[PDB]
């Protein structure tokens, strides 16, 4: 019985229709029918959705993340089939953001003027954590393709445009982010160990990537690491990200704290192809302007990539996929189906 007040196909009427498989995915028409997704939900196997239409969830309170509590037993198949969620928001429960844990793949979605906050832990629009960290089954990694952010993200611990934390790769899979953009205003408010990036916050576990990614939302943490991609990597892990780019300005608040435009801690366990900034980004570190200097690998806590014009930039962007990515009237390369 629905919690909702929508309302046999579709869940008795909780969706438009489907069953949550691969071939008859629960199809979304509405913020009533997105705010079902919980209610159909499987500790035992994977669960299919597609959006239908743009989703505008104004005025709804009620939202927690999908599989943030517990085990985060929910493996999740979500298709936005190039819709957007607008006016998302979250700032309750554990891991506040859409999924909490996505263990499984999200594509082809936008969110639009997002706002997720914790006070407590690390998070992002899309996901608190984009898979788990080194499981026994591949099908506990998760994905992110083809997806945008706006909006804001507020963390403790972690702070990402799209992901709070990305996870690891194993038993024959991989957690990634691949072909997404953000425009969050990205902050982390830990009083410490703070761990901001334009697209993720934070990495843990051995392999896994981010590739053809932007973002340009103002990045921030309060005390701890800024990027303008990945906050940090944690110590003993990796990451490779390849052909991607910063367009965000970046603040590290106390003096303490590390600035890096692409990655902001322990940048040398990374691997690193084709990463750009845009050239008139502003870094700073207690108020006073870093100059950073072109490189491509890290030796060091930081990682800067190579500096590049803002025409130079639509032009890289674009031609990561260019059935997929198109320049902005702003400058700023967005999707050929972005709102």
């Amino acid at each position: 019985d629905s919690y909702t007040r929508v309302p046999g196909d579709g869940a008795g009427g909780l969706f438009e229709k489907g069953n949550g498989t691969d071939s008859k995915p629960y199809m979304i028409m509405n913020a009533t029918q997105i705010r079902n997704m919980r209610s159909v939900l499987k500790s035992g196997m994977k669960v299919y959705f597609q959006l239908g239409a743009d989703i505008d969830m104004a005025g709804i309170d009620d939202w927690q993340s999908l599989n943030g509590s517990g085990d985060f037993p929910y493996e999740i198949d979500f298709d936005g089939d190039s819709h957007v969620i607008k006016n998302f928001k979250c700032s309750a429960g554990d891991y506040p953001s859409f999924f909490g844990v996505l263990c499984g793949d999200c594509r082809n979605v936008g969110f639009v003027n997002a706002s997720v906050s914790s006070a407590r832990q690390g998070i992002g629009i899309i996901t608190g954590y984009l898979g788990l960290k080194d499981k026994g089954n591949g099908n506990k990694t998760g994905r992110i393709v083809n997806c945008y952010t706006t909006g804001e993200v507020i963390g403790s611990g972690a702070a990402g445009g799209i992901a709070g934390v990305l996870a690891n790769s194993y038993d024959g899979q991989e957690s990634y982010i691949k072909n997404c953009y953000s425009n969050a205003t990205v902050s982390d408010r830990a009083a410490s160990g703070g761990k901001a990036g334009g697209i993720a916050g934070r990495k843990v576990g051995v392999g896994g990537f981010i590739e053809n990614c932007y973002a340009y939302g103002a990045v921030s943490a309060t005390k701890g690491g800024v990027g303008g991609i990945l906050g940090q990597i944690d110590k003993s892990c990796d990451i490779a990200i390849k052909n991607s780019a910063a367009w965000s300005n970046l603040t590290g608040v106390d003096a303490s704290s590390t600035v890096g435009r692409i990655v902001g801690v322990s940048a040398s366990l990374g691997s690193y192809e084709n990463c750009y900034a845009c050239e008139s980004i502003v870094l700073k570190v207690n108020e006073k302007t870093i100059t950073a200097s072109d490189e491509s690998s890290a030796t060091g806590t930081t990682f800067h990539g190579v500096a590049k014009s803002a025409e130079e930039l639509g032009n890289i962007i674009v031609a990561w996929n260019p059935n997929l990515w198109k320049k902005g009237t702003n400058g700023y390369p967005i999707f050929q189906w972005s709102e």
